[PDB]
């Protein structure tokens, strides 16, 4: 009669990271990359031979830091001459161009010059999450809805429903990061009222913060604030400055201008910020960091948060301003909810259960996942064809 529907998926198109689930069974299953991975980079490279996507294209860009892409969510749907494009082209290896003012991403690819829109790079991105859950499911996957940023104008989500449709995906909704992120909680499913819900958004490179009202399942977006240049990046330039003046201070040697050290020293530091959230001490055992010395250290997480105070106080100005905007008070707030890996930090939800007088924080579904999580629920939701009984 009437042949199973393969399952519609959800997708968190991310700066730095995507991440991809599926709502089956009661219940969502974040799904795992080739590698293991439940979060892929939104990084395409580019070769003389080979297109590499997600863990494949980070892990050469030390090399190939012209013909890797990533960041293509800052230029999508944005016009060339924007001052927001301009200021972050100063920061990025590879070469972005002027097409009749729009900004295309330039890199060398099998022997030729090639010029891509953002769109495209994304599409890219959104191939890869496609057949991440294409390995899983065992079945091709048509159904997707995609996240954007809550103050993603017109453009910017028509640009996203664009990358979607290169990428051979039925977009069937561009929904609020944010609202994806409370509908992952089953913050619409809590019956007749009014509910003001706070989410606390902190990634790689920026920090959101959102004020939505939801009434019977029907969101409101309140208020929007954050911080374009506060992110999990600038606690790990903290603890590179940090660890370059101990190179310093202990061999009398400044190691800043090999790049190669420096960036061993940055994915070490990165890797010991994440011990410590978990640990309240971590070691950083590096051979051969410069002139054949080793390093082998260690820092205190009491160390790492002194390091990084003024940039984990600050987050708590736009989520006082949000509150401003929305018109509320601290207390008016019924849900707080927590959103990106930065979100981890023992000292960051400190900060804020504190601003929140001892509040609890909804953290069991993992920050860097809740968006992607919210999404497959409301894929699912979003297929159903129920014809009503008598
Ligand atoms: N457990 C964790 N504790 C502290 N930080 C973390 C953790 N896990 C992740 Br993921 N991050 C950081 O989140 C950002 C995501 O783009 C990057 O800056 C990661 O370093
Ligand atoms: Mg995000």
């Amino acid at each position: 009669g009437s042949m199973a529907k393969a399952a519609a998926i959800g997708i968190d198109l991310g700066t730095t990271y995507s991440c991809v689930g599926v709502f089956q069974h009661g219940k969502v299953e974040i799904i795992a990359n080739d590698q293991g991975n439940r979060t892929t980079p939104s990084y395409v490279a580019f070769t003389d031979t080979e297109r590499l996507i997600g863990d494949a294209a980070k892990n050469q860009v030390a090399l190939n830091p012209q013909n890797t892409v990533f960041d293509a969510k800052r230029l999508i749907g944005r016009k060339f001459g924007d001052p927001v494009v301009q200021s972050d082209m100063k920061h990025w290896p590879f070469q972005v161009i002027n097409d009749g003012d729009k900004p295309k991403v330039q890199v060398s690819y099998k022997g030729e010059t090639k010029a891509f829109y953002p769109e495209e790079i994304s599409s890219m991105v959104l191939t890869k999450m496609k057949e991440i859950a294409e390995a899983y499911l065992g079945y091709p996957v048509t159904n997707a809805v995609i996240t954007v940023p809550a103050y993603f104008n017109d453009s910017q989500r028509q640009a996203t429903k664009d990358a979607g449709v290169i990428a051979g995906l039925n977009v069937l909704r561009i929904i609020n990061e944010p609202t994806a992120a409370a509908i992952a909680y089953g913050l619409d499913r809590t019956g007749k009222g009014e509910r003001n819900v706070l989410i606390f958004d902190l990634g790689g490179g920026t920090f959101d913060v959102s004020i939505l009202t939801i009434d019977d399942g029907i969101f409101e977006v309140k208020a929007t604030a954050g911080d374009t240049h506060l992110g999990g990046e600038d606690f790990d330039n903290r603890l590179v400055n940090h660890f370059v003046e101990e190179f310093k201070r202990k061999h009398k040697k400044d190691i800043s201008q090999n790049k190669r050290a420096v960036r061993r020293l940055r994915t070490a530091c990165e890797r010991a910020k994440r011990t410590l959230s978990s640990s309240t001490q971590a070691s950083l055992e590096i051979d051969s960091l410069f002139e054949g010395i080793d390093f082998y250290t260690s820092i205190t997480r009491a160390r790492f948060e002194e390091l990084c105070s003024d940039l984990f106080r600050s987050t708590l100005e736009p989520v006082e301003k949000a509150l401003r905007d929305a018109k509320l008070d601290k207390a008016q707030i019924h849900d707080l909810v927590l959103v990106g890996g930065s979100t981890r930090i023992p000292k960051v939800q400190k900060l804020l259960q504190d601003f929140f007088n001892g509040r609890d924080l909804n953290k069991s579904i993992n920050p860097d996942e809740a968006v992607a999580y919210g999404a497959a629920v409301q894929a699912a939701i979003l297929i159903k064809s129920t014809r009503a009984a008598a």
